[PDB]
């Protein structure tokens, strides 16, 4: 339903795709393009307008029926073919196509990896992408920093101490364990930013994602309390475009429907300028429900004792 | 997860329940209370504090495990018993309880009836409520009026005419068929209000809800275009409380998590003062997906020809 309105109205995201595709007619002319999760078909339309010989869109949604009408209303029924189905249940691609030159996908989830189609795209890549072929986009980088969020933490967390006079503190750890998807103001940031993960769709393998372990390090700029870490991702169309096309979901630039991801700390960190926060973040699917994402943090401040907190995005 | 944060933070709703319960200790003292869909247990806690002998909460959610801890942390483990389960799959109530004096429930959905627990409450009533017993709340009234919403209609509807130069108009009827749950400003209202439905939980029967047919009539106050109808409901704890307790989800009062429900019109209505809009609204569950709600409108303006529009809440 309205899920497609949201992405189309996400101007930062859609223009990034539009520019990467339409500015590179030379790369798209007469090629075979596969759009994974085509939805309403806007990306397919871009690729057709850019000169592709064939655009094959896959989507498991019933949106497909109306996407075909949109393709026809814009004159592309001979170029764009849409398939209702999960990518995993496609025997052959139509028209006897066996390899494709370009895969377009919008796979990125919240916190990049939450309920993402990454695995589906990697399988499509392994089954169909010709050697040397291109993934639009193909590189995503995650960043993390520390913020001051005293107001929002007292409202979302310490609310549970006294609810109409009752003690609801038994719920507090469950409130803390859920990362919040929300916009953060950049003036709340009180540390440098740390690139802590890069995902390269040209090289990554499916088993690399079973469990992600990574490191992060950032530096306090203020005498201040830190109540949360905030994380976002930048996405780059790097291989293929004549010039690289980029967009960010971070707080320093116009918002996107992914917002940012806020990880509330159990205990506020009192930070002095030049204090160093460094640790590891481990990301993996939840054992009891595979749609859920387990995120585990272990870090220190100036070598202090290890602080550890576990989150579940569900 | 955070669904319970939302209702607790809904002050209009929670205070209405708190006042109806805690202001009527005389009615609750030494009685047996059933809370349908108890969640975190706040309503159970109110009923216990009001003097109930026994409070039985039912919830099909795993929230129950933490709700039991909250009950214990507030000293009520001997009064409040919680059952994980659907009401439809409960053999006997515990402690050999066979009848109950009061049913509390928060059954109201969006547009009152969308994904509501009404049917579950009526079954609990028929199985367990003693003759003459009370339902908290027991009366809900729906209201509807016409609004000016030219800005939001051009953004949510005529957006589809031209999307990055492409014609997406094939989607426009699907955008119009989805009612929007959103807040409306009262100064957008340009008609009188029409009570079009009342639900009396003391008397209503399950088969009465298979298909609801009702009438509405309201009157234009301005020379203006009408782009949508807006609907909300008021809820009343009428039988039981010493004085009636009420709350509204309408635009003239503080917002609630139910917001209001906006029905965009296919064709704007040009209204003159004292123009009369009258018709029928038919509400029933969708044949192909029973979670969905079909809403059909047929109306006239000053006896003009019949205008009809169909909506699906899904
Ligand atoms: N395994 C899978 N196989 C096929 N489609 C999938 C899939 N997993 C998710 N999808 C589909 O991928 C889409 C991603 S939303 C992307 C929408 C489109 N690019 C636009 O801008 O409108 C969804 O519509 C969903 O139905
Ligand atoms: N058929 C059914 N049987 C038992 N519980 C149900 C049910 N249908 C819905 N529910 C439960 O009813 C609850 C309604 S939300 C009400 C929450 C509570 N009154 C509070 O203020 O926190 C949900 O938690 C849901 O799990």
């Amino acid at each position: 339903f309205g899920i497609h309105e949201e992405m189309l109205k996400d101007g930062i995201r859609t223009n990034a795709y539009k520019n990467a595709i339409l500015q590179n007619k030379h790369l798209f002319k007469d090629k075979v393009v596969l759009d994974i999760g085509c939805g309403t078909g806007i990306l397919c339309l871009f690729a057709a307008k850019a000169g592709a010989k064939r655009v094959i869109g896959i989507d498991m949604s019933d949106i497909i029926d109306k996407a075909r009408q949109i393709v026809s209303d814009n004159g592309y029924s001979h170029v764009i073919e849409l398939i209702k189905g999960k990518v995993e249940d496609i025997a052959q691609l139509p028209f006897g196509i066996e390899k494709v030159d370009i895969i377009i996908s919008e796979w990125m989830g919240y916190f990049l990896l939450y309920e993402s189609m990454l695995q589906t795209v990697l399988s499509a890549r392994d089954r169909w992408l010709r050697p040397g072929g291109y993934l639009f986009p193909d590189k995503c980088t995650m960043y993390i920093c520390g913020i001051e969020d005293s107001e929002y933490k007292r409202d979302k967390i310490d609310f549970w101490d006294n609810v109409y006079g009752f003690n609801f503190s038994a719920i507090k750890a469950d409130a803390l364990r859920e990362p919040l998807v929300d916009f953060v103001e950049s003036q709340q940031i009180i540390t440098t930013q740390s690139k802590f993960l890069e995902i390269d769709l040209n090289t990554i393998q499916p088993e690399d994602l079973k469990q992600i372990t990574t490191s992060f390090e950032f530096t306090s700029q203020y005498q201040e309390y830190c109540q949360a870490f905030v994380a976002w991702f930048d996405c780059v169309f790097s291989r293929g475009p004549h010039k690289p096309v980029e967009f960010s979901t971070g707080p320093f630039t116009e918002g996107t429907h992914w917002k940012q991801t806020v990880f509330y700390l159990e205990n506020d960190l009192p930070l002095k300028p030049n204090d160093v926060i460094k640790g590891t973040i481990t990301i993996s699917q939840n054992k009891s429900n595979h749609r859920d994402l387990d995120i585990s943090m272990k870090y220190t401040v100036n070598g202090g004792a290890v602080i550890s907190q576990d989150y579940i995005m569900r």
